[PDB]
Formats: C-alpha cells, sequence, structure tokens
C-alpha cells in the first residue's frame, strides 16, 4: 500500500544536477574558477561532489551524492569526466574550455 507519485519529479531534477554542474566547468566558470583550481589542483584534478553538494549553488538542489552522480553518470557525463566510484568529477584536461562571451 502507496502509491506515492510517479517519481516524474526525479526526471527534471536529474537534468537541474547536471546544469549545474555546467556552471561550474560550463566554460564559464573554469575561465575564472578559485575554488575549483583548488580541486582541479589537489591531487590528480578529481573533485568531490562535497564542494558541489556544498556549495549553495547546488546544495540548493539536489545534494544527494546518488542523486547527483546518477544525474550527471548518464546525463551530459560526456562534457567533463567520471571516476569510477561515480562520486568524484574532474575537467578534461584533454579537451580545451572556451570562455564565454559577455553580452
Amino acid at each position: 500500500m502507496a502509491e506515492n507519485g510517479d517519481n516524474e519529479k526525479m526526471a527534471a531534477l536529474e537534468a537541474k544536477i547536471c546544469h549545474q554542474i555546467e556552471y561550474y566547468f560550463g566554460d564559464f566558470n573554469l575561465p575564472r574558477d578559485k575554488f575549483l583550481k583548488e580541486q582541479i589542483k589537489l591531487d590528480e584534478g578529481w573533485v568531490p561532489l562535497e564542494i558541489m553538494i556544498k556549495f549553495n549553488r547546488l546544495n540548493r538542489l539536489t545534494t544527494d551524492f546518488n542523486v547527483i552522480v546518477e544525474a550527471l553518470s548518464k546525463s551530459k557525463a560526456e562534457l567533463m569526466e567520471i571516476s569510477e566510484d561515480k562520486t568524484k568529477i574532474r575537467r578534461s584536461p584533454s579537451k580545451p574550455l572556451p570562455e564565454v562571451t559577455d553580452e
């Protein structure tokens, strides 16, 4: 006995999580990412979703390591690269990142 909903909200939430990661890596933040530079410089460039799930930018949406990774792991998981545990994100060092134009 339950019949809660259709889990459709997760479908729209999956894209929202990928869009947030796109904000820091979407070529816009990389050209001026001070915090991202710290995670990428840390070691190997692999960043932990803790930085993403703790920042008000994304923490105000999913913040669920399992939900955040699942959405980006299969949706828009081609832009950057993800480790095997699916609990970290990094910018493709072998891929160029262009700056966005203003106005």
